[PDB]
């Protein structure tokens, strides 16, 4: 809602085409999906709807904000993407850093994502401090998606479950483990798990807790439990928001 999206050209479009492919056999074979799918929300989640700076742009393979401590880690996300993206010049890192994380979440066995070329590389990363604190509550998570990002209460809590793929390590952010018994594979399982409790071997953090305590989010906790493909619908719409932030009037 709201988008218009630019055009690009016939080769632009071929070559979205053809990458989508090549991302879908390296990330597949690297057993990497997660750490894309980190990346690809850590370059979006930095959209600051009020003055219409960060999101999407390329910005997170510049030096200064892989040093970013909520960053620690994607260096070798995008070393990784480095010779497939020169493989497509034309490109921008934008849309090939998104496209990666649409691609992460399909290999995985997860929804089909929509996805719409055209994002321009920006210059400048934004200032660090914008990616949410997983040591904190759902006041701080409307903060960061409603107040900043410009989502809803919907989205956080459908993008959240992005955890169903994927582990914390400790020397990231110290935080260890996977949250699910099948970190590379994209199901319900995150809510599942969330509503049974802890179980030795899995994760849950703080800001994953502070969905079962909140009302608005505590039900849409259960339906993701309850009904996969509602969780499937409802993830596929906030990562497309996401992944378009500030992209195409925004
Ligand atoms: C809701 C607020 C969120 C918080 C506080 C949070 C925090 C974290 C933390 C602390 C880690 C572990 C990093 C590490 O030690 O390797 C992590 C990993 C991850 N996050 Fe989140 N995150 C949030 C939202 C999201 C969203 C919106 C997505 C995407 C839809 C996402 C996708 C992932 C994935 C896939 C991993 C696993 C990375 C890997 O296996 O290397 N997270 N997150
Ligand atoms: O998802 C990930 O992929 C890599 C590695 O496990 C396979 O390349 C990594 O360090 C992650 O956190
Ligand atoms: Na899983």
């Amino acid at each position: 809602s709201g988008k218009s999206y630019p055009t690009v050209s016939a080769d632009y479009q071929k070559a979205v085409e053809k990458a989508k492919k090549k991302l879908r056999g390296f990330i597949a074979e690297k057993r990497c999906a997660p750490l894309m799918l980190r990346l690809a929300w850590h370059s979006a989640g930095t959209f600051d709807k009020g003055t219409k700076t960060g999101g999407p742009f390329g910005t997170i393979k510049h030096p200064a904000e892989l040093a970013h401590s909520a960053n620690n880690g994607l260096d070798i996300a995008v070393r990784l993407l480095e010779p497939l993206k020169a493989e497509f010049p034309i490109l921008s890192y934008a849309d090939f850093y998104q496209l990666a994380g649409v691609v992460a979440v399909e290999v995985t066995g997860g929804p089909e994502v929509p996805f719409h070329p055209g994002r321009e590389d920006k210059p400048e990363p934004p200032p660090e401090g914008r990616l949410p604190d997983a040591t904190k509550g759902s006041d701080h998570l409307r903060d960061v998606f409603g107040k900043a990002m410009g989502l809803t209460d919907q989205d956080i809590v459908a993008l959240s479950g992005g955890h169903t793929i994927g582990a914390a390590h400790k020397e990231r952010s110290g935080f260890e483990g996977p949250w699910t018994s099948n970190p590379l594979i994209f199901d319900n399982s995150y809510f599942t798990e969330l509503l049974s409790g802890e179980k030795e071997g899995l994760l849950q953090l703080p800001s994953d807790k502070a969905l079962l305590s909140d009302p608005v989010f505590r039900p849409l906790v259960d339906k993701y439990a309850a009904d996969e493909d509602a969780f499937f619908a409802d993830y596929a719409e906030a990562h497309q928001k996401l992944s378009e932030l500030g992209f195409a009037d925004a």
